[PDB]
């Protein structure tokens, strides 16, 4: 499935995309990707357009 990460923190923002099996996979694939650029911080999750945003 097309997974898409929208990043909203306070020193780093932008949108990326990774095609990953389950929502689960998604956000761990996210997760280690946003915590690698330093974004650590709330996480929500939209399941219309499968999109994670980062807010930090």
């Amino acid at each position: 499935m097309q997974y898409k990460l929208i990043l909203n923190g306070k020193t780093l923002k932008g949108e990326t995309t990774t095609e990953a099996v389950d929502a689960a996979t998604a956000e761990k694939v996210f997760k280690q990707y946003a915590n690698d650029n330093g974004v650590d911080g709330e996480w929500t999750y939209d399941d219309a357009t499968k999109t994670f945003t980062v807010t930090e």
